[PDB]
């Protein structure tokens, strides 16, 4: 449920302004003078991707005229911070993910330029997605198709190609790509399914199938389908056993055979 | 040639600026105020190496001077232009690698600093390094020998050693490593021939040959020489086939066999 | 000792300002100026943890001031240069990791961030944190606990979480993962002790010991415990030799077989 | 009224992004994207009352606020456009007063710190009008009273301190002092009535009156209070004439005898 | 000739890199590094004009298409060197008028504004104008016409209306207003002849001429004509004497009679 | 005394600092975290001076210098402090002017260019002068000689030449010339003695000696010297009248005959 994220978000918001007076003005611009989720995010993206070519004020326009379009990018938004806090053990608050997790940034940025590719504004989607790239180091195509509940965590190095899909409630570690393969358009990278978890460094190349539930294995490379319900490890993968759970993106075991 | 690019190039912004009401201006400051790649290419570069450190201004006379002494430097670009538009699906215009692709950017930063460690500027060359390593994640190191038509596809984490050799033709994807052994001066990193295509995560280490037209699989780690025409894959790496076509870095086919 | 590394970087820098004319402000300024190692740290952190939240100007003062109350994280800083310099062969100076060296950075900005958590001050350390990870490309958690002779070459994409540790004159490479397991706190992150090598590229899960004298391959996942004076490769990483010396971090040889 | 005001700006600055290439993004961003002007003097104000410590996007936000409290402000504003368009020759388009001439757009920073003022947030105020000076080189004390329909023509120098009054339809040119005397809190600022025409810099100093269709001479330093329909110069200033016209500011006759 | 200015001006950067260290990469930068003084302008307008609307490296090209098209300019901004570091007693350096001095800056400012408004693009130069008025605090009209040998000493106050004329070799002060009157379009400024120096804070309105040779006072308020070789002060300004020079701009002499 | 304008200042930091959240981290940055008025003078100059040529960590570094080998500065500076807060009946603070007031900055400003000019480093020193011409429109030469208890009220358009000479209690408004004849060095420029007061806009040329106690009308035009305790006014000025009091800088009193 949406209100609560944001209450716990303004409780956690006031605990915190008082401890660090080099760091108060910042709490009160980044949560406290904000009355809903949807301004807190288009405060923070419109910071984060501020340049000289486009300043924050300009940024934040284009951000609260795709939240009003959409409102349900600010949910999707409340549903991944959730999934950082339950999922990784260094995350116990609901601010952290809005406030400093470049991986929950990039996620969120991208949802404005799918939103923005969507509508025909593909030239701003690129240019978005490459400063979203250099800026926090995951470069995500605008067209890819993200659900939600996802946990990009320490995220340097993802990559995810143009006609990828990752479906709700999949957990993504750093420097994995959702990758592409040969010189032509059209259909020609992963298609991941609910409840998988992707362990660090892995490689996932061409439309190929990650099923319902599956684990692939940190420094994997994925050439083939992996069924749901299956754990896929090595290079290149092979199926090495099954999940000890129904959704490993829930869980975050890392071990393989 | 450069003259085709450029001009396609052209044609491109003018019809981007009319779309984007955002962007008119950064499409009419990058690309059509100029009248050649070469004023545009130094334009972006200044722009983008831009640091509190060494302001655009001053980055693009060290550009501007260079590509005077070796305007072959703006042919090299022009070539690794069509290498990236020919060779990734995600790229249709001449104008996107120059405009937005950070693997582009790095790369002919890498030419400027080579350029300037040639000429004995060797101290303001591993400054530039380490600033296009903060600012676009590709650590390539200026004493490196790199060709043209490269394409270093999205590029985060893209490491090359002083040593390197890369020639023609040859296409990169994100995190591959052209890395070291030891702790000794001299021949320790990779030799890449023309034709070759690296998959994403590949890390190959010390002064071997990689001959052309091989294909080295996403993931692998390379100890020693690959033959010509050949594929390897593996941790560590082994030969496991052949490739489909005589320059897989043209097709970026990332199959391989277990 | 401290006075012959500063002793070098000075002399280095006389030379380097007659080099190169573009630059010769920058090393007056970084180097020339200063009295000490400490104090051209100090001038470097806040330059480079520069934000339009915070800063240099500021940062400085908590920099000056957790050298003051801790003035061994300017001697660990000084056996990092060398490390770097006796280490890299690309480094022959010592002042390039001060200068430069992004992993050199990173490195010495977790110590003001783990002296910081340590005094209870989390929120600061946390924000660091992620500072590092956007501006330098390497995440580690403040509470991991990092010895001194340690290179972080290249750097980009490391990551070491919230329970590692990392002893004395280690050497790690690019995109290596010193990484978690589970959705739960509690020990789960790698011990690396002193001499390890870990090669570019390897990942390693888990609260488990990398021990004396240890190399891992480039590009390896390590899940089970790997002893003393031991080579670990592959993906799952399985014993395959032994090193060549005592110290891998002192020789760097990327051999494994 | 604000809807004529309002369309004559955005016909003009459809124009404009014709005119020049090089500002077509900024007159994009400044006028053809909002949809009142309101809103576009926000985003005026937060992008020149910018600051390392207080930036754009936070600014807006205050500006905002004020404009809801009070909207009148805003048709302020609309009155000092129309003022600057029909008695300055070298501006004929209603969208230069608020995309260039800092007068104007350091009367409208008044407002907001007139409104501050006036809610007791006196730090915020005393802040900006310091700023104000700074950036637009205009030191109007927050707790004047200034009305609407005034020219600043060119502005520089102008200083109007904390007692003064200025009524509606002035016109005042660079290098006007509305000026105090006395080390003493208390009345000792002009009060300029409506209608009255300010030269180039005539000071006006102490708690005298300036009356209904006077004019000041250029140069002129004015001690005693100045009868209406009466011109005053020298050093110091007297009676020296009647204006050509009820309305002085209207017509910008510099000629004095 | 262009040729000497330019060559003093480097042979003093040199001196100076070499006696302050803080300042050594922006002598460098600004002066060292440029082969002419139509560089080192362009250089130094495009760093002093930028804004976050429009960046340095944007400014340079125009400022350097203006260059290009009208080479004059460069003569002009050399004459205006020479005039203050013969003028001003506190310049002795042909470098700090380019490297410091808002006024010089202001009035290469407006050259460019007055090429652009010449040309058709307006909406360009009255940006400049309004930009030069808030950076250095000195507002000129680019519809202005103004002669070379000028100089605009400490300057903040400075205001030149569309239609003044400003010729050759004359001198202004601080808080100098070259003013209007009326509502009125067409000419309503002061013509500014050759040889006139004007004292700070002077007020001088409407189309009115001030003669070859004259001087104006400071705190003045002129009205009405000036005669060549004549001498006006006071509020309002009347004749009060001759001046005792033909051309008291390059003198300097403050003094009027009562 | 100077700890007591030190210990107010401290103690109107923290009254303040509540009141306004988006302040709150400006107000610790510049008066809260600093244990003397030399710490809080070069915190507010480094920021106040800050440009890319030479930021705001290295200008601090050279104000330090300039603080340590001439304590007697930050006296100077303490005095002028309380000179605004006495004489300006707009300040009664002790705060608002190392805060605020742009005149209290370009004085203290020129204090450090005095230092450098009179060591050597006139290179500096000019840069400096031309630097603060433009960010606070006071145009002060770094060898001009200038005591201590002067207050610069608005002070935009300030001009003090070369060889100008200001003794100690004086009073400057806006817009006023200290300025120069003809074109040859040497001695050229007024001298200004003990207890004078300025009124706006008025030019004082040549070396001509404004004597102890003397006051000058707004808008004059001082083109001979001018008796200890006496009146001047008019273009030219003329001796019109006696001042009120012994120092007409402490009382600033506008009128003349």
């Amino acid at each position: 449920e949406l209100e609560i994220v944001w209450k716990n978000i303004k409780a956690e918001a006031r605990a915190l302004a008082d401890c660090e007076p080099m760091l108060a003005s910042f709490y009160h611009a980044t949560l406290l003078k904000h009355e809903n989720l949807g301004s807190a995010l288009s405060y923070m993206l419109a910071n984060k991707l501020a340049s000289p070519i486009m300043p924050a004020i300009a940024i934040r326009e284009v951000v609260e005229e795709a939240y009003a379009a959409d409102p349900e990018m600010i949910a999707s938004a409340a549903c991944d911070i959730q999934a950082v806090r339950t999922r990784d053990p260094a995350v116990d608050k609901y601010s952290t993910p809005l406030l400093y997790l470049k991986g929950f940034h990039a996620l969120q940025a991208y949802r404005i330029g799918h939103w923005l590719w969507n509508k025909g504004r593909r030239a701003l989607a690129i240019f978005l997605q490459n400063q979203v790239s250099v800026s926090f180091q995951v470069d995500i195509h605008p067209a890819a198709k993200i659900g939600r509940g996802i946990m990009l965590d320490h995220a340097t190095g993802i990559v995810v190609g143009e006609t990828a899909v990752i479906e709700d409630d999949v957990s993504i570690l750093q420097s994995v790509t959702l990758g592409g393969t040969g010189k032509t358009s059209g259909d020609r990278h992963p298609k991941i399914r609910e409840g998988v978890m992707i362990g660090a460094g892995a490689k996932i190349l061409g439309n190929i199938e990650v099923g319902r539930g599956a684990k692939i294995g940190a420094g994997s490379v994925v050439l083939q389908p992996v069924p749901p319900h299956t754990t896929a490890a090595g290079v290149p993968a092979r199926i090495v056993g099954k999940p000890g759970s129904d959704k490993p993106s829930m869980d975050m075991d890392q071990h393989f055979n």
